[PDB]
């Protein structure tokens, strides 16, 4: 087993970098945010061009969607996020606090809590339906560049420029554990597995790793991708084989078995960096995103 993706869509119209591509819970629809300070919301299956959603005063660093795919949250450079009912496309709330730019953003589980993380340094913790900031985790000596809830939501897992990834215990606000490896390079990105048991870590030295973080041992090392730079994307792809699918500064999207760490595909197309890739939650499809030399958004599937 090797999948074959294969372009399928070329999504124009952001005017700027993209920054983040996410596919909604119920499959049905690709949301973007971009420098442009926009968000757009696409087909899942036809790539076709659904809205624009307006409002932040500086660009978007992500944007993530609501369990049951009515809402969704942006995070930017004007210290702000942004909570969006996609639908009508009104803000229903300005979630403000962060004294820095706010660069990554996840609903939990159950959606009634936001955790952002900022260029200030810290992680914060949002009822939805307040808008009110619950906790503010002195998290980090750099800024933050990912935060995730796993899959009840009990967790949050942080990672930052200062090297290290932090498990946060969602009720209580206490840092659980903190891990470390050699040399300490910037962490760019992390996230949960789908089952909650591993993390997936970026870090700017052109490695991915897969972590248990209870034990804190090291499981899986990926590489032969570009990551020195931008704060990439990563992912679990898990609706046909099981691989490990990232973003990549020579333009590339890679594709590893993610037990054998193997690169299984490289999808070429792109003409600048990319930033952002999602994995969709029901079918063997790949959205890919680029930055301000391409700023498009590519659909790519697969038989398996
Ligand atoms: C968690 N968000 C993220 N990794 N966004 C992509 C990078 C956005 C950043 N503002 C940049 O242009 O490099």
């Amino acid at each position: 087993v090797k999948p074959n993706y294969a372009l399928k869509f070329t999504l124009a119209g952001h005017t700027k970098a993209v920054s983040s591509v996410k596919f909604s819970p119920n499959g049905e629809w690709l949301a973007s945010s971009s420098a442009d300070k926009l968000i757009k919301i696409w087909g899942a299956y036809d790539g076709k061009f659904e809205k624009t959603i307006s409002g932040h005063k500086l660009g978007i660093s992500d944007v993530a969607w609501s369990s049951d795919s009515n809402l969704l949250v942006s995070a930017s450079d004007d210290k702000t996020l942004k909570i969006w009912d996609v639908s009508s496309g009104k803000c229903l709330k300005t979630l403000k606090g962060h004294s820095n730019y706010v660069f990554c953003c996840n609903f939990n589980p159950q959606s009634n809590l936001i955790v952002s993380g900022s260029f200030d340094e810290s992680v914060r913790i949002w009822d939805v339906k307040t808008g009110k900031c619950l906790k503010t985790l002195p998290a980090h000596s750099d800024p933050v560049s990912a935060v995730h809830f796993n899959r009840d939501g009990s967790l949050i897992v942080s990672s930052s420029y200062d090297g290290l990834c932090r498990i946060w215990d969602t009720a209580s606000g206490q840092c659980l554990k903190t891990l470390i490896d050699d040399d300490n390079p910037p962490v760019s990105f992390v996230k949960f597995s789908p089952n909650g048991k591993y993390i997936l870590a970026a870090t700017l030295d052109n490695t991915l790793k897969l972590w248990d973080y209870s034990k804190g041992k090291c499981l899986k090392t990926y590489t032969g991708h570009k990551n020195e730079k931008y704060c990439i994307f990563a992912n679990f792809s898990v609706t046909g084989g099981k691989w490990i699918v990232s973003g990549s500064e020579d333009n590339l999207v890679y594709i590893w078995n993610l037990q054998t760490k193997e690169i299984v595909q490289k999808l070429q197309g792109h003409t600048d960096v990319v930033i952002s890739t999602a994995c969709h939650p029901t079918e063997n499809i790949i959205a890919s995103a680029a930055l301000e030399n391409d700023k498009t958004i590519k659909l790519w599937k697969s038989d398996c």
